[PDB]
């Protein structure tokens, strides 16, 4: 019995890990509570401990997201899963969209809604600004879409976007409002459905500081009725919203066989969730705000220059100009090398022209800001002509 | 500034996670290596470190599924998102595929065939058995397929499909071989490059034992060029083949942004395959069929019917008739309340019918498979007459 290919070498050698700080826009170092909870023992995935996990899970996005929505459940999937599934279940071919483009999610967003079948509109905001209400409004009147998507925290812009009034006006017209809170969750103001937004997701890695790979979501009544007017199936079974909330008994029915949930992804998940909701969002959101001031002020004495508009700053994640002169990979492998700081530098229309320092969950404090200040300072210092 | 959604007393409450002895058709019993590696610190989804470990794992599933394919990477979703990129990749709206179906797992992958858009066949084996080549040949003729899709180890039925050939009869007729090895693999023969098979994925929570949600997948080059022929982009950015595979180093492009893969199921997922790399193919299936062929001595003796014809069973998952007059739920909730030991009921076209007992991984050992004989009879006796 011949076997062409043998067990590899390289598996022999330890898995390694180093600890690093984890300072770029994501993912943020996780509590320890939350590591040493994703050794806790595999369950099975419809076994009650398990769905008692889950729905604990849920009551804690509520608190989060500021909902009452029962359609609130996590996708077995990264952050991009959360844009995938709101666009594949409230998209049906031909469809308009209006995509809200405040940075690089904007263009993502954008191509999820072609590769499903949407007629795909943008309305771009001014260069480091978030869109005015009054932008919304003139391409929302222009395109008549039936969903308009947002991202609240563009984390390669460093820009928050304000959301007030807009799910009331797209209710005006027949429009859903789909919010991307992966980055802003945690670092700005979010209350779902005083704002009338339609579906939401936020990322597991952010602020939280569980593992990247499972997202929260939640979606309105008038969502629930899109759905529910649909002629043709969803085109992905593993996002369809129907079947993922019977899984996690959001309607009313039984619980069936969707798939294997990762009950190591959910104890994390849950660990951290428990721990933002016992900060309570007044808190948490206010300790990320002041973190960024902090870093404001450290960035501004040293003399570097924020991308965003100081009026549509996220606190979450921090653009820096890249200072004529330096090669902005070698600072970060310099910093890396050095002291194990990650600091990143930017993405789609960003990549090449910023630094992007994230304060968030575990990174948010005035001893982390301090340490990111200091060797984003020494590496710049290093590489400068 | 007003919270109407206040912190869950819920999530005041200790985690709760019982350890169980998960004898069902999985999740397996995750190694304590493979606990101990998920407390490892988090890390970036691009740093050098992560992408080590992506490599190190391409390797080994190379090694597992024995294939040189170069387009060889795992997905950031549980096993049915293997089943919905495999699908998602080689399939365009009208392109014919035939399902063989030898159980749920042909329910599934038609259902997934459809929402993309293809025109789908299905070819059903007899009751408890493969599909002979006659009858996948004889369908072959009837449908002229680009695609063709069987399971190798359907657990709904606890039968294993035969392979060898049909990838070399599908290439005479113009056709892709797309092979589901979530249950089987580890536990019976699979060499995908010597069978010709186009596409393959497998679970991590099966005969491995890492968590699940992270999925390993191989394209061949004859799949890589159906990819390229394609008119249309594929419909979920989340599983496009081209750029996960850029991601994973496959093409010899830059190493770009996809998404943020879950350091944590990554380090779970390497130690498991360094572990059955460790033991190697040879010695690993060995064992899986033997602790099988133990399980069948005891199940018979006991007066126990087993439903796979005996010439078409899968060793990981092991299907038997609920006898006349016993209640299976309540066997299974006797068995977990006294022991803490799962025994399954079956699934899609078996619900109702079956037990379904699973040798997997940790709990493919003598005295495990002693263990849930011991338990099982007792339930079973338990709730009868």
């Amino acid at each position: 019995m011949e076997y062409k290919v043998t067990p590899p070498a390289v598996l022999r050698e330890p898995l390694v890990t180093p600890n690093k700080l984890l300072m770029g826009p994501g993912p943020s170092n996780a509590p320890q509570r939350v590591l040493d909870a994703m050794s806790r023992p595999i369950l099975g995935h419809l076994h009650p401990e398990t769905l008692k996990i889950m729905d604990d899970i849920k009551e804690g996005v509520r608190y989060l997201f500021q909902t009452n929505n029962i359609a609130t459940f996590c996708l077995s999937a990264s952050g991009h899963g959360g844009m995938e599934a709101t666009l594949c279940n409230l998209l049906e071919d031909g469809d308009v969209i209006l995509i809200g483009h405040t940075g690089h999610w904007g263009d993502r967003s954008a191509d999820m809604a072609t590769r499903y079948g949407a007629d795909v509109r943008v309305v771009k905001s001014k260069v480091g600004q978030s869109l005015s209400l009054d932008e919304i409004r003139d391409a929302l009147l222009i395109h008549k879409p039936s969903v308009l998507f947002l991202t609240q925290g563009d984390s390669s812009t460093g820009v928050l976007q304000g959301l007030e009034g807009v799910g009331a006006l797209c209710h005006q017209h027949n429009c859903l409002l789909i919010v991307d809170t992966v980055a802003s969750l945690g670092g700005a103001p979010m209350f779902m459905d005083r704002w009338e937004i339609d579906a939401m997701y936020t990322g597991s890695q952010k602020v939280l500081g569980a593992p990247p790979g499972i997202t929260p979501v939640s979606f309105s009544h008038r969502a629930v009725e899109r759905y529910k007017r649909r002629n043709t199936k969803v085109k992905v079974y593993y996002w369809d919203m129907s079947l993922v909330g019977d899984y996690w008994g959001c309607f009313g029915r039984p619980r069936i066989y969707h798939h294997t949930i990762s009950s190591t992804l959910l104890y994390g998940l849950r660990e951290a969730i428990a721990m933002a909701c016992e900060e309570g969002l007044p808190a948490l959101i206010a300790r990320h705000e002041d973190c960024a001031k902090r870093l404001y002020r450290g960035l501004q004495d040293a003399g570097f220059e924020l991308y965003a508009d100081p009026k549509d700053r996220l606190s979450t994640v921090t653009t820096i100009k890249v200072p004529q002169g330096v090669d902005w990979l070698k600072a970060a492998q310099y910093a890396m090398k050095t002291y194990l700081v990650e600091i990143s530098g930017g993405l789609g229309p960003t990549a090449g022209q910023v630094f992007r320092i994230g304060l968030m969950g575990q990174n948010a404090t005035t001893e982390r800001v301090d340490r990111v200040l200091q060797v984003f300072q020494e590496a710049v210092a290093a590489v400068k002509p």
